[PDB]
């Protein structure tokens, strides 16, 4: 019984039938506190595209009845014996994985969101076998190493998306230098991922162009965020006008779609940044990636070093997320919403003041 | 009109009907020697998987009567006035390509290679609007910028393959740093220019695993090519008793192949460097170049001051194709036997003494 496997007692919204992927409430248990453990009373839970396809049962592997949500605003209100960094009632924030191997080489340098035994932010077994429940709930457990210090001049509910979305975008231009004036970027599908990437180039100083098939987001994308241009990518006349005209692009979509018009757009030696996960494999413009000498790079979240370095980056410099905060029981609708695109540009939901147990 | 299209005659042998990709005897001509140009006797061309893929009308791009082959060795003849860094009676080569645009940030940095309007070895337009006519031809006619000075003490024959897949090896891996040891490389695929690719990898001290699918080959890779382990990649327990054991990996596959189980094998952040040119598309596992970190980097030829680079590294250090020196008009039976594998690892045409004019 979930409600028997552990301890302490929780409660929230979870998938309980794959085949509808209908959210309803949910109570469950959490381990006991460990020596190096924080409970976290959990305030606001963004919602991504990546709980939206689990929730479309598009990933076999996960395990059901399935508590989505990975990006965690919470307050620290217990600790372990051995955590020092974090102090109980300090605002805090968790990673989108709970835990990793702790020996090899990712690990070992604290690059450890590459670890090959990564664990995701919920769905899959920790390493105490049990399946891991994610941010749509009232409590969550999670060793210190994956915690990290929430600014105190950063909202909230606008800072929440930076815990997957931001750090992804954020790492992904700090790792291949698209964070530097000089440089002119590329940005592909403006959905949570590709509104903060444009933030946060926009914040170093970066050229930015939005790559659009929805025209009508040229406003919100020059006007709200600031980009310096929006292609429209289905008009052949600008396509071929910013041939060779980037340095990299970095590629947010979630859908199949075409890469050999976005290696043109690339410089020579230019990078094409991967950081969507789409469900069905993409083709590989040979000719176009071998005589332009231009590289694929994949890229996923960022390690939590970088991670606490991005949240006190975006207390800095005000950068938040655009968000429609929503109760929990609102959480079907938003998926329609999400599914649909109707929402501009991140869905975070209010756990503290709207659920409550079944 | 191939012969009076230029004022000096030549010949060699094309396809005339690119859907059967048969070579016969052809006349044509080349122009003459401008002011920056060198005239070459040919005196062998090595034979590559894309001239085979240009037999086989797999490019829609090329002109026909094609004259393939782009690894040419031979012996300047004649210098334009402007001439100066070769002289008449040279042993020189030929770069895989014949021109650049000349004007991009590309051409003035010696990174020409990369020009977005790179002129290829053959059957398309040269600056003056005329077909390129390849290296399967008694005499070419090339600007000094892409004629190389080919080492005394290289062999013309088994240094003709290093002209492209020779350069395509060395700059892929001087590029990425594949060339120190300490990293441990895969090569997949043990054909032309997989084989280069393991010698100038043992030459640069780099620690190298053959990738195959055909286990005949084990022998030739470890005891004449001198890799350092040989995996069959049909075998499952093989193949995951590598995962994440690579640094870096250089896909020289002109037929298309899985790529998953290549990004498997890297560890995180590796790179995966693809310079063969499969005519079919290839599949993008996004899921494992996106858990990994990995790369997926695409390398052209070489720019011609890293080509003279790469010849007098291949002179000082003995490095040779493992070559079947064939009469021309045996072209064909080689293209076949190419189609299939059964060639280690180079065919090479003796043009200067089996070439001779039509009828
Ligand atoms: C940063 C989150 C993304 C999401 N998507 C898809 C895959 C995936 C991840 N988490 C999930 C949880 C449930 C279902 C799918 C996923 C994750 C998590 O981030 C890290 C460093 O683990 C991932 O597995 O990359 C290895 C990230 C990749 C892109
Ligand atoms: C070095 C040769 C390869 C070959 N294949 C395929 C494509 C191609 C090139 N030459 C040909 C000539 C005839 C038909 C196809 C090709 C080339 C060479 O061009 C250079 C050296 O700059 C290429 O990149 O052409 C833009 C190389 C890429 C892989
Ligand atoms: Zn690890
Ligand atoms: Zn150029």
């Amino acid at each position: 019984s979930p409600e028997e496997e552990h301890p302490v007692k929780a409660y929230g919204w979870a998938v309980k039938d794959r085949t509808t992927g209908i959210l309803s409430p949910f109570k469950f248990s959490r381990r006991a506190t460990g020596d190096n453990d924080i409970r976290i009373k959990i305030l606001y839970c963004g919602i991504c595209h990546t709980d939206l396809t689990s929730v479309k049962n598009e990933y076999e592997f996960l395990s059901y009845p399935l508590v989505p949500g990975m990006e965690i605003v919470g307050i620290a209100t217990e600790v372990g014996s051995k955590v020092t960094k974090i102090k109980v009632g300090e605002k805090v924030a968790v990673a989108a994985y709970l835990g990793t191997c702790g020996k090899c080489y990712n690990c070992v340098n604290d690059l450890e969101n590459y670890c090959p035994e990564v664990i995701i932010g919920y769905g899959t077994p920790y390493h105490d076998g049990t399946i891991n429940y994610g941010g749509l709930s009232n409590e969550t457990v999670v060793n210190e190493r994956f915690v990290l210090r929430f600014p105190e001049k950063l909202s909230p509910a606008g800072g929440a998306p930076l815990l997957s979305a931001g750090i992804t975008a954020y790492s992904a231009m700090r790792n291949h230098g698209l964070d530097k004036p000089g440089i002119h970027l590329g940005v592909v599908g403006l959905g949570g991922l590709g509104h903060l990437a444009v933030k946060f180039a926009k914040a170093f100083g970066v050229r930015v162009t939005v790559i659009s098939t929805t025209p009508s987001k040229k406003d919100e994308a020059i006007n709200n965020l600031g980009a310096d241009a929006f292609l429209f990518s289905r008009d052949d006349k600008q396509m071929r006008a910013a041939i060779g005209t980037f340095d990299a692009i970095i590629d947010t979509l979630a859908v199949v779609h075409p890469i050999a018009p976005l290696l043109d757009l690339l410089r020579s030696h230019g990078k094409l940044v991967l950081v969507g996960a789409p469900s069905k494999p993409l083709e590989l413009p040979t000719i176009p990636l071998l005589s332009g000498g231009k590289s694929l790079i994949g890229s996923a979240a960022g390690n939590v070093k970088q991670t606490q370095e991005m949240l006190d980056f975006a207390a800095e410099h005000d950068i938040t997320a655009n968000i429609e905060v929503i109760p929990i029981d609102y959480i079907n609708t938003a998926m329609e919403r999400l599914d649909k695109g109707d929402i501009r540009f991140r869905f975070v939901v209010d756990i503290e003041n709207t659920l409550t147990p079944p």
